[PDB]
């Protein structure tokens, strides 16, 4: 039973393939993840990129064993003589930084590879496709909305966990929360977790806490823990009105300058406060809609945008204290 092996830059356990080299999906496969894996070591490690013939690793037979085996135990004879040279005066490579944008794009894909077996028991953008399109919007949302460790980010209906994984990989939020309803992904996004943690030791990068739980969003426990976030992923472009309407309703407790990001406004971008709609969920909260994922289109043949909505209660203070003054009463009674 033949298999190729490559060594972990810092030590890990190494990755292990059976050959004949299995096949993730459509697009996957594990020589190009291969590949991929050594083009990313690389990309960590100068020194490694220095020693490999970079444009030949598309040269390559991926579906002759010697010819595969050749380029691991080329990768493997490098990753030693690195190891070599880190005993020497050379400082290591730095542990426990965050990955790279690039490279966290792959350890996904590869989490997803090992982790998901049907594609098609799942239903903008589908998982399979996660790495060229919501990855992008993630990423994006990353840099838009900036997190500190003071903040609690949780993703409603987290599906098998890609999104709560990339958040985890590339912020400082004291924690990342995950809550998934279905079993199907709820059981994959277990295998996803395990894969993450090990994936991640693999490459030596850290992420953030994280716990990916079973669990309806619109339970009463999750009540008073939407109430304590300060942060909130919610891909509801295609959830109905009434759930949406549950969820305005748990919005509304949330604290001062929490925000919400959504594939769906949950207020209107304009929303102008009256007597009529006091109540509505625009009373508290700024709208915007952040810069689309350029150059792709969802599933409808549209760019796809993603809303951020923050809490901001001194909206209704505003309109509260117009109405005090009879000047701007009048001017505001002009319908
Ligand atoms: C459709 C979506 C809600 N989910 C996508 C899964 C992957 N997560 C994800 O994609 N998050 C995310 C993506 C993009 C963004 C931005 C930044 C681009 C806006 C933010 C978050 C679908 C999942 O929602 C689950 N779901 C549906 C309802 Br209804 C529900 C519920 N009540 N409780 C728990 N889970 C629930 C279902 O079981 C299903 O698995
Ligand atoms: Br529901
Ligand atoms: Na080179």
């Amino acid at each position: 039973k033949l298999e190729l092996r490559l060594k972990s830059p810092v030590g890990a356990e190494p990755a292990v393939y059976p050959w004949p080299l299995p096949v993730y999906d459509k697009h996957h496969d594990a020589a190009h993840e291969i590949i991929e894996t050594i083009r990313w070591v690389c990309e960590e490690i100068p020194d490694l990129k220095l020693a490999m013939e970079n444009y030949v690793l598309i040269d390559y037979d991926t579906k002759s064993f010697e010819s595969m085996q050749r380029l691991c135990d080329k990768y493997n004879r490098a990753i030693d003589s690195i190891h070599q040279l880190w005993k020497g005066t050379t400082q290591p490579m730095k542990l426990n930084t965050r990955p790279s944008t690039g490279l966290l794009r792959h350890i996904l894909q590869q989490v997803y590879n090992h982790s998901v077996t049907d594609p098609e028991k799942l239903n903008p953008f589908s998982p399979e496709v996660y790495g060229e399109t919501s990855f992008d919007l993630v990423a994006q949302m990353i840099d838009e909305i900036k997190m500190t460790d003071d903040d609690l980010f949780v993703d409603l209906g987290s599906g098998v966990g890609q999104v709560v994984l990339q958040v985890a990989a590339a912020t400082n939020c004291k924690h990342h929360y995950g809550v998934e309803k279905a079993d199907i992904p709820a059981k994959y996004a277990e295998t996803m977790d395990r894969e993450f943690r090990k994936w991640m030791k693999w490459y030596g990068k850290k992420h953030a806490e994280y716990t990916l739980e079973r669990g309806d969003f619109l339970s009463e426990e999750w009540r008073e823990r939407i109430a304590n976030t300060s942060v909130i992923f919610v891909n509801n472009f295609a959830f109905g009105p009434e759930v949406d309407h549950q969820l305005k309703e748990r919005f509304a407790n949330m604290k001062e300058g929490g925000r919400i990001v959504s594939s769906k406004p949950f207020a209107p971008l304009n929303f102008r406060i009256n007597s009529r709609n006091l109540s509505d969920i625009g009373t508290i909260m700024r709208v915007v809609e952040l810069s689309p994922l350029k150059g792709s289109v969802s599933w409808t043949g549209k760019p796809v945008s993603y809303y951020l909505h923050t809490i901001d209660r001194t909206i209704l203070e505003n309109y509260f204290s117009s109405l005090k003054n009879p000047k701007l009463r009048e001017e505001q009674e002009a319908a």
